[PDB]
């Protein structure tokens, strides 16, 4: 790819990455989906089993997306970025940063749960 | 909520599931993407592009900025104190993987500097 394309992927990892990533985050929003009927659940029985294993899940989630946005957020400061790559690392941060907000708010919600 | 905590023969939580999946898938990509790089490498030794090496360079550079960050990541989850065995054995593992693709990637990097 030639270093003055400015509309695609110049580099082989970054584009190999992003869409680990976009993959990935899918899957932590589905997830978070299914956490949340589980609240609703949780809700209703006040499991502490339940309570307990929606914070587990919601705590490694929360870590994965801390290591990720660290990641994106480098990635978005480098240098030789053209715009296509430079919007895609912000637009990943700002999804990264939306995810985080969500899981924060649903665990507030279990953890005000009295079980 | 479903699998019992005294499970010690699977992964006790789905996010630690399916992120582990997702890693393995990872890695040999990345695997696959070195050995492509090797190649190009040999080129690079014929060739001697200015534009090869530095493209060499800029997506080892990449790869290794994500696999330290994996790194980092994997070695404070085997650090937990609720793991069972399986799932310490596979946090461990993913931590000599890591390293070892770090290592490799490390070496290719030294010979593709040094192609004048």
């Amino acid at each position: 790819v030639p270093r003055g394309s400015e509309d695609k992927w110049r580099n082989a990892f970054d584009h190999m990455l992003m869409e680990e990533f976009e993959e990935k985050m899918d899957q932590i929003e589905h997830g978070l989906l299914m956490l949340s009927e589980q609240y609703k659940e949780l809700e209703k029985t006040k499991s502490k089993e339940l309570k307990e294993q929606i914070l587990r899940e919601l705590t490694i989630a929360e870590n994965y997306l801390r290591g990720a946005l660290k990641f994106m957020q480098q990635e978005a400061k480098r240098t030789d970025l053209n715009m296509f790559e430079r919007y895609n690392f912000e637009t990943a941060v700002s999804t990264i940063e939306i995810l985080v907000k969500d899981l924060a708010e649903l665990a507030k919600k279990v953890k005000a749960v009295k079980s």
